[PDB]
């Protein structure tokens, strides 16, 4: 039997479900019997990304509409779809492209959670719960609910929730205190940078295994700028409604995992529309996409030496911005440091 704690137990459990990989597949409208969760490989996702920025590029620059049918023809032939009863779209609209990028960067962490499933299980002297923790290379840990802790988290999570999306509550069911192996390492130079902050990143339950086990990555060289607000980054949160949003949840599965990592922020270059950034300028080690609303900067704390911003959602000067919340993003994976995975229950309004 397994050694770990129950609550670890059933966050394993969730994170490699076959059951929610397979429905994860099924809304982003693939075909499941053309194509199976055993199908799907790196270079397949790759081609794909190379094509839907060819797409991408013929659409902006007014390409031969052969070209692009040509292209959406590959692209549905690389990772088969099933429309039902309706006619397949054409890869002709810049927002449906977009919405193909997203799927592409959760297939390929659902491919990383597969490979992983089928891995090396023969043992027998371990469970099987045990078996795939230590295929996370991740030392997860239970914060205990009443230190300190818990309670400046609980207190971000309640304090940031936006006014917009009071569409549903949030329960902090569980937190758990996360070290991926050689990632303190590899992060070690940017603690030499100033303002360091604890910020949220959400994202579905089946990207898990592969964020634990490879850390939040940017997109690769094949996947169109474009598929980006602010380009190729790493993006995270202020306010905990706005990555909650990521977790993709619902009334029928209200369960979602969010994290809270340690970024190294530094100078910011700050924006108050959309930008597909492919260089820094000189001096700014981040992207602020500025909101219209933000946590107090009265009420924020330091916890470990790093600046958490729990204040309340309060309206801040700036108008003439695009962004109804900050939004950050690092261009360097090695900008950030994991610290800790929530299990939020979400309870919506009915
Ligand atoms: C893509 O834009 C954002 C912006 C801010 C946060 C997140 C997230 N996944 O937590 C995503």
């Amino acid at each position: 039997k397994s050694k770990l704690a129950k609550p670890i137990q059933d966050l394993i459990k969730m994170i490699f479900d076959v059951e929610s990989m397979k429905k994860a597949m099924v809304e982003f409208e693939i075909d499941l019997q053309k194509m199976p969760l055993g199908k799907l490989s790196k270079r397949q996702i790759q081609s794909a990304y190379s094509i839907l920025n060819e797409v991408q590029q013929a659409v902006s620059d007014g390409g031969s509409e052969s070209q692009i049918l040509d292209l959406s023809n590959r692209f549905y032939t690389l990772i088969p779809h099933d429309f039902g009863m309706k006619k397949p779209p054409l890869l002709s609209n810049l927002e449906y492209i977009q919405a193909k990028v997203q799927m592409l960067d959760n297939l390929l962490d659902i491919e990383v959670a597969y490979s992983l499933l089928r891995g090396g299980n023969e043992d027998g002297d371990k469970d099987p719960i045990d078996i795939n923790y230590e295929k996370l290379r991740t030392d997860i840990k239970v914060v205990d609910k009443d230190s300190e802790e818990a309670k400046i988290i609980k207190q971000y999570v309640k304090n940031t929730h936006a006014a917009t999306h009071n569409a549903y509550d949030l329960k902090v069911v569980e937190i758990f205190r996360i070290e991926r192996e050689g990632e303190s390492q590899r992060y070690k130079p940017f603690k030499q940078l100033h303002n360091r902050q604890l910020l949220w990143h959400g994202s579905r339950t089946t990207n898990f295994a592969g964020i634990l086990s490879q850390g939040l990555r940017i997109a690769p060289p094949e996947a169109p700028v474009t598929g980006y607000m602010f380009g190729k980054g790493i993006y995270f949160a202020d306010m905990v409604s706005k990555s909650a949003n990521y977790c993709h949840t619902s009334q029928a599965d209200p369960i979602g995992l969010i994290l809270l990592g340690e970024v190294a922020l530094g100078n910011m270059y700050e924006l108050k529309n959309a930008s597909h950034i492919t260089k820094l300028p000189k001096g700014k080690h981040s992207v602020k996409g500025l909101g219209k609303t933000a946590p107090d900067p009265t009420a924020t704390t330091t916890l470990d030496g790093v600046e958490v911003p729990l204040g309340n959602g309060i309206s801040t000067g700036i108008n003439d911005t695009c962004l109804l919340y900050n939004e950050y993003i690092v261009y360097d994976v090695a900008q950030v440091n994991l610290k800790y995975l929530l299990k939020l229950k979400f309870n919506y309004k009915t």
